[PDB]
């Protein structure tokens, strides 16, 4: 626990740069000030999905660096690490172990074997929650020639845990407790929302059993030393949840409010949502996915919802659709919208910078996606090359494409707001919303004499914060 | 917990029977099993608004009984009455002093004077946030003759009290005293959204000095023995500050949001809500003015409020507006609709009896207006000869009247469910929201060995209730 | 063809006059020429839903009438009797029975019992089509005291028979067999569509079961010589399964969209319809009860459905809704208008003659309700006094009443228009519509030489009908 409440930057292991010492360097030259942490998208060995389906847990892959690379990280920064709680990988050595032995595999029963469902009808089969057309099953062939079906709810080389089996939580303590060995305090659980399969439901977010799941792996993370970060896309009723069981949700609604707000000029629903914003949440404005429709639901009135997609989908490229939607005017067929965050506010600089301080004032710890923290435009070419709708977001930069950018006049603002907000007293107090009109919106910290106050007029972008001297009592006004 | 975690009763010190003493028998008689507590509408002598435009909180009505017949309840039953923070009646000996001594009176600070803020702009005057088609000030004429404008948010009666002076704090304080040294364990903080006054503002809940005002009533009121419920009829999200400060806030989403899920045969919303549902909330289904519209904003979309808008003004009574409100198909129009929660749901047991058990297995405090309670129907030659719309869910029952109806079939399932949620222990646990489908309802309550487990059927409204007994240690059926 | 093509008239046996005499003396002093059969409506002994809850179907109630009334009428017209498929009484012999020796009894297979499905999933419940917001089962005593549920779709009166079971067919046949006996050569076929019970399923029109159990009562039928008509209040499609069934269909699409073009003075939807409408249809306007909207479906646009019934909902009693459907103004929502023809025409006499003449050209057997014979208004005071909705449709007619409405200026058109479609030997030939604007109808009928044409002017609503007569060879004008 004790987490810094300082900006943190989310980053791959070998998009700044080509591996971890790189990135490294970049961190420590220019962001020593400016962040206190950072989430490294998963490092491990994997074989499919950007990382996130690893062979283990417990070791870092070669190509990007050596468990000393992350170290180097954990001596000045805290640390945040993906623990895939729903599925390893096909070449991980508990399901090679399974495919070589079968049934009489030790791991045999980590995995959920199709045929203890029996026959599945037609309705209970429509009712299960995955973007694939496929059925989530996958066929395996034993060494000896069987064939038989795992459950499967990502890409083939993904394979469910099965959360029946106590072979799960011993395999996910062993991961937690390597992993925290290393230095990492903040565990994000990906898809935990999927750990749970029964029959006749949704096979997503099924409750109890979930916040079940969900609190043992939180407890076994704080016997560790580590706070948990539970990812889910949908309803933001989610993130309540999450908060409640003391566990951080994510802000995820706050990307597209905050677009809509400065798109339109409008602060009614961004005051309202800060009212009742979730308490312990990492907000952020872009990740390395995409920007998430379902997070904004009843956050945003859906006809708003309809004008951000329509209004957006010209600066970018196809979304991302929940499976057979049919019609993309509709906010329930959209999943997420591919574009980079300033893309989507068109590259007005006060407009991104804008969004950048509201966030940093909106209470939780702000996280800084690194295409963001360099201000980077939609990478058309990658997306051709690599085939990947996300790649637009997911810009692999060189190490002199990373000063060429850090120069920029829009980045060079932002480095000044994170250190600020990095450092500032004010945020480790309370959270007060000021009176403002429609337009405008008015944010402050107090943490007894120390104060810091944002005034954002969305019509005309400009961002004025106000802060009082730590070594004087005379109030001041940051540059930003 | 100071408060007991019961069904409470919400009423009128003289609308069951005709006095404090009749309404006690009749609790007395029927509900000392049933309820933990009683909220008492206002019985302060009053010239206008129902009871609530007080002379004094130090008095009760002649006409409604003695200070003794109030602490007949105090014995057995947690206390609920309102403290009206916003404004006081013209009677008052504080504002008739004003008028007899003008200026000079001691009290004369303790109003808002219309003069101190010079000329309002017409932009400054269309902000301020008043039901009303008039002018929130009121010309009086001094015992010398001169006039001076006073502020006046309600009826003529009332007249607003001044925050900026600590003649206000001071009032209120002997308030709290006198009514926590009576009994008063809770403190009703009404229309609270007024007390601060800041022209170029609304002039409703501006933030943050709304809080620091909510903060210090909360402050006095703990130290008298006292919890505080401010009430406020806007955006949920209030709630959540409400919430978030340490005080009670109404679950008035839930009404609403019910009557849809119940009308439509859909629970999509009612579970989302339930999942992020404020914490420590006082539940409503009917109160004691109409369902109100602005608290279920964004907890519904706004195309199903404007089904639920519909089809209850089809059969029902005139709604009340929002000021100069042109369309009546608007949520905006639309502040509360007039009529019964039993006529709401077509005076359908099954549905009522469903709504009900929704109701006390939310969280927080379930309150029961006592025309629900008898589940009596929309009053319609009352509002003749009264010549008010909110009286249509005021009726006045006579002791005969309560006994026939307590004896009705729906009434007496509604008692066993009270019995029920007042006495079994699960309900001092935590609440897990269980799945189900998109037309059934599946809640529950875990303390220990006691377990509850609520499930209703929306298309067919059949309530099932389980519960385990911890001595047999075996699941029994409450029927319902 | 083994039914006249001639109007029909579709009555109570006790409405016009107190019984089955009454009627027959009114049919032969105005409508010897007028029509060429009746539908009577239930004249059995029946507990429930305005006699379709029938004891038996060999017997007829006393206090309309005896089998030699009956009888009177079937050897001058055509005869249409129900013959409810789907239930009989629960004071049925064969009920009665099973209440008294529970599953022992020679009758327990004939109706359905629950407990054989088992546990029945809320989903599974949930498919289920049903319009009453109950669930489909009625508990009951068995005379040892046993409790055991039986499913009841309508009332509990009605008890649902069991077609898996042969004592279902053999009932049917047995009635089947007696009512042909009597000289009855049409069945209509009630409720069929409810027959088909499977968990999983609607149990609604359940295929290809639900035609099985269709061909089995025709092929009865046939051999007894009579045709069927079976009733389905659902989409158009089931009509023309029902026609190439060779089984005659309703023209239930025809009503609402006729009712759209009048008040609206649009032809296209009509002419869409009339080119395309099944074959051997018997066509409606009116019938004994409400308007049904579902069979126009894909018939009209639901904009145009939703323009009818905001029109007809504005100036006539409460709709008859879809299971928990709360929006009013929704297609999906609405079932049946209550009000009659005459009405919801706002009792233009042109507009009305239009109507009935437009369905007299329709292809199919037209039939005429005895309120619309009468161009009867809506019945509140029938309504206020019963509780039944459709009672505004239903009046009771005294000998007297009916002798000077039948003299009104509209009932004497009406009359000539019955006369000329019962006896003109064109519509005996093959149909032809013709070209038309968007505003008018232009439909004609030639059976060999002779040829009428009918022209309706839907702006102005104006008749205008043209026939030949073959002596002369020459056109001439029919008044109408």
């Amino acid at each position: 626990m004790l987490l810094k409440n300082a900006v943190q930057l989310i980053c791959y292991p070998d998009r700044i740069g080509n591996n971890l010492k790189d990135l490294y360097t970049v961190v420590d030259t220019h962001l020593s000030e400016a962040i206190g942490g950072l989430h490294i998208l998963p490092f491990f060995p994997s074989n499919a999905d950007g990382g996130f389906s690893p062979l283990t847990h417990k070791e870092v892959d070669p190509k990007v660096g050596t468990w000393d690379d992350i170290e180097a990280f954990t001596a000045k920064y805290d640390l945040c690490v993906d623990l895939t709680v729903n599925h390893i990988s096909d070449e991980s050595p508990e399901f090679t172990d399974f495919i070589a032995n079968g049934f009489d595999s030790e791991y045999a029963d980590l995995f959920v074997h199709v045929d203890k469902f029996g026959e599945i009808s037609p309705d209970d089969m429509a009712k299960i929650h995955i973007r694939k057309e496929k059925e989530p099953f996958r066929e395996v062939t034993l060494s000896d020639g069987t064939k038989t079906r795992v459950w499967c709810t990502f890409t083939e080389q993904q394979i469910d845990l099965n959360y029946e089996s106590d072979l799960a939580y011993q395999l996910m303590e062993s991961y937690i407790g390597f992993l925290t060995s290393k230095g990492v305090n903040l565990l994000r659980l990906d898809a935990f929302g999927y750990t749970t399969k029964r029959i006749g439901t949704s096979c997503f977010l099924v409750e109890p059993e979930v916040y079940q799941i969900l609190d043992w792996v939180n407890q076994v993370a704080l016997k560790h030393g580590a706070e948990c970060l539970p990812e889910v896309h949908d309803h933001t009723s989610y993130q309540y949840a999450i908060s409640r069981r003391n566990m951080h949700p994510y802000g995820f609604a706050l990307p597209p409010l905050l677009l809509y707000s400065l798109l339109d000029a409008n602060s009614t629903y961004l005051k309202n949502w800060l009212r009742m914003c979730p308490r312990n949440m990492v907000t952020v404005l872009d990740t390395h996915d995409g920007i998430c429709i379902p997070d904004v639901e009843g956050v945003l009135p859906d006809e708003k919802i309809k004008v951000l997609i329509d209004n957006i989908d010209a600066r970018s490229a196809d979304p991302i659709m929940r499976r057979s939607a049919a019609n993309i005017h509709s906010v329930g067929a959209i999943y997420q919208l591919t574009c980079t965050f300033y893309d989507a506010l068109m590259q007005n600089d006060d407009a991104y910078i804008a969004a950048r301080a509201i966030q940093f004032f909106t209470p939780g710890i702000p996280q800084v996606y690194y295409v963001g923290l360099l201000a980077g435009c939609n990478d058309h070419e990658l997306m051709e090359q690599s085939g990947e709708l996300r790649d637009i977001n997911r810009h692999y930069y060189t190490l002199e494409e990373v000063e060429q950018d850090i120069q920029k006049p829009v980045v060079q603002r932002l480095l000044s707001l994170m250190k600020f907000r990095s450092n500032y007293p004010a945020f480790d107090g309370h959270f007060e919303l000021n009176y403002s009109n429609n337009s405008s919106v008015a944010m402050a910290w107090r943490h007894g004499d120390y104060y810091c106050h944002l005034f954002v007029d969305l019509n005309f972008k400009t961002v004025k914060v106000t802060y009082t001297d730590v070594e004087t009592g005379e109030t001041r006004h940051l540059e930003c």
